[PDB]
């Protein structure tokens, strides 16, 4: 074979990542037309912040290395990108009715936590909902053991 060293005298391997494409090959759960909404304390009440495709893109953990997930919202315009936020255990999504949901997420840019919601037909709706919950219960599965068998 070869062999050379130059400056860091410290590497993982030849096929680093680093150059590899973002090979991101993620996983599409469930895909369907949303739309979103959040409260601006504001006008007190639900106000337009983008409408268009929604869907359930899985990925993978870094300090975990398990299966991960996200909450992503394309619009139907330019498929633009407003709510991009990463699930957590202690995430909170609540079912408030049959076609509307509320759900806890981070912005891109404010990057801060507000209450957001899910407008969808009734079948629709407990869909991307029945998804949710689940990307949830994976992750308190593991921050605990669970019930020790005596």
């Amino acid at each position: 074979g070869s062999s050379g060293s130059s400056g860091t005298a410290r590497k993982c391997l030849l096929e680093k990542v680093e150059v590899i494409t973002g090979e991101e090959a993620e996983s599409n759960v469930l895909q369907m037309q949303c739309k979103l909404f959040v409260f601006d304390k504001t006008s007190q009440s639900w106000v337009e912040r983008g409408r268009g495709l929604l869907r359930l893109n899985d990925m993978a953990s870094t300090d975990d290395g398990t299966l991960q997930s996200r909450l992503v919202m394309r619009t139907q315009g330019s498929l633009r990108l407003i709510l991009n936020t990463k699930l957590w255990a202690q995430m909170q999504i609540d079912k408030a009715s049959e076609k509307s949901i509320h759900i806890t997420a981070m912005d891109t840019e404010d990057q801060g936590v507000k209450v957001f919601l899910i407008s969808a037909s009734s079948k629709d709706t407990g869909q991307l909902y029945a998804a949710l919950h689940h990307r949830i219960l994976a992750l308190r599965s593991r921050v605990e053991s669970g019930p020790s068998s005596g």
